């Protein structure tokens, strides 16, 4: 299987929509990674015009794209480290010296999107990736949308992400905040990060372990595993009440964010 001058060597992944390729270009050697896209030709023009405003540290670079009738191509830069989800340890997690840098990484990022009127919507170990010097990338942009434009803020209504990962306003509310939103998801993955286990499989009513947290019962999995210093982190950002969440800014100041860590 080839592209142009690419060759693709290498199954990647494969979700939602396509399937991504580690691709080697046979002159230069050059190995980038490519999205491709079967047909949403709609949903793949919001992707490409949303792909090409990314510019930092933390976020995947997009290339360019190709079309070969009705296969769409999206080159991007390759996160030669692969997945922060190969990282965490099934019920341990990771040291938190790695999970605090990941964080503030995360965090930087976050603020880059959203400071441009992008969110994400879909933040979760499998979409953050690492370089060759285990920097955190943030990934896959076909959940992404305008949540402000011409300084307006739009409120969205549209239900998308992972349960676990969502925060529990999408489920109770007609339209709400882009931001809180994507707050919430990366408090998910800081808990995944730190215990190395979710903590529900959705934040509903109908949810005992969701009702178990509201109730501050702590002494069950899997905050029992996590520190008093990041734990104080998860009670601000997993609060219920998106108009009483942590902001990103507010975050910044947090003890435990501001915590001198080494292995
Ligand atoms: C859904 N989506 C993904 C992307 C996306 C955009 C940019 C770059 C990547 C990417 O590098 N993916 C990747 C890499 C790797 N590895 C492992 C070995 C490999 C090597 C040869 C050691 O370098 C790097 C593993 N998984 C993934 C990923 F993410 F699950 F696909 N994926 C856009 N949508």
């Amino acid at each position: 299987p080839f592209v142009e001058d690419w060759d693709l060597v290498q199954t990647l992944g494969e979700g939602a929509y396509g399937e991504v390729q580690l691709a080697v270009n046979r002159v230069t050697e050059e190995a980038v990674a490519v999205k491709i896209v079967d047909m949403c030709p709609e949903n793949i023009k919001k992707e490409i015009c949303i792909l090409k405003m990314l510019n930092h540290e933390n976020v995947i670079k997009f290339y360019g794209h190709r079309r070969e009738g009705n296969i769409q191509y999206l080159f991007m830069e390759l996160a030669s480290g692969g997945s922060l989800f190969d990282r965490i340890e099934p019920d341990i997690g990771m040291p938190e010296p790695d999970a605090q840098r990941f964080f503030h990484q995360l965090m930087a990022g976050v603020v880059y999107l959203h400071g441009i009127g992008i969110t994400h919507r879909d933040i979760k170990p499998h979409n953050l990736l690492l370089d060759e010097r285990d920097n955190l990338k943030i990934a896959d942009y076909s959940l992404a949308t305008v949540f402000r434009y011409n300084n307006r803020e739009r409120l969205l209504n549209k239900m998308c992400g992972t349960l676990p990962y969502v925060a529990p306003e999408l489920l109770k509310r007609r339209e709400f905040h882009a931001e809180p939103v994507d707050v919430w998801s990366c408090g998910i993955v800081l808990t995944a990060m730190l215990a190395g286990e979710l903590p529900w499989d959705q934040p509903s009513d109908s949810c005992q372990e969701y009702s178990d947290w509201k109730e501050k019962k702590t002494y069950l999995n899997p905050w029992k595993k996590i520190d008093s210093a990041p734990l104080a982190l998860l009670h601000k950002i997993l609060v219920e009440n998106p108009s009483a969440r942590i902001t990103i800014p507010d975050i910044k100041k947090d003890r435990w964010y501001n915590k001198p860590l080494k292995k």
